[PDB]
């Protein structure tokens, strides 16, 4: 199962790790993707997860968008996890660098509650522009299911653990 995670709360765990390498190792039931409404997996976690699937995740995502239209900011969809997980939960956190409502971050984390255990990144962190300390706070105050957070950046991981209330 998941190893080397620091326990933050009864249900939230965290590790300084590459989510692609973590997914390839564990092969979780659910890996969360930090998606945009168009499921265009260009950069950040999305670009990395998609590249690990040899672009199979983008091919599948484009078929999903052609059929269903775009997701909502704060929304999600369950697609295949490919070589990374059984499923990929594509969750759209608000992108602050696109003027999107940071209040949507709680709605985005609520999607995790539909899955008993998930491997996930901090929503709206990184290239999405939100404060990762705020994202972790929203995560532990919203998610009730078991969430194993992979934080790529070592220095950010240390700051998150050392500042966690
Ligand atoms: N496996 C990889 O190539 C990467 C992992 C990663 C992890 C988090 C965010 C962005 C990333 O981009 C590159």
């Amino acid at each position: 199962s998941f190893s080397g995670y620091l326990k933050l709360t009864d249900n939230v765990y965290i590790k300084n790790a590459d989510i692609v390498e973590e997914a390839k190792k564990v092969k979780p039931t659910v890996v969360v993707n930090a998606a945009n409404v168009y499921l265009k997996h260009g950069g950040g976690v999305a670009g990395a997860l998609n590249k690990a699937t040899n672009n199979a995740m983008q091919v599948e995502s484009d078929d999903y968008i052609a059929t269903n239209g775009p997701l909502k900011v704060g929304g999600s969809c369950v697609l295949s996890g490919h070589n990374l997980a059984k499923h990929c939960l594509h969750v759209v956190g608000p992108n602050v660098n696109k003027g999107e409502d940071i209040q949507l971050l709680k709605s985005a984390y609520e999607n995790f509650n539909q899955h008993e255990v998930l491997l996930a990144p901090l929503l709206s962190a990184g290239i999405f522009g939100a404060d990762p300390i705020h994202s972790l706070r929203v995560c532990v105050d919203t998610v009730r299911t078991n969430v194993y957070l992979a934080v790529f950046d070592k220095n950010l991981y240390d700051k998150l653990v050392s500042s966690f209330l």
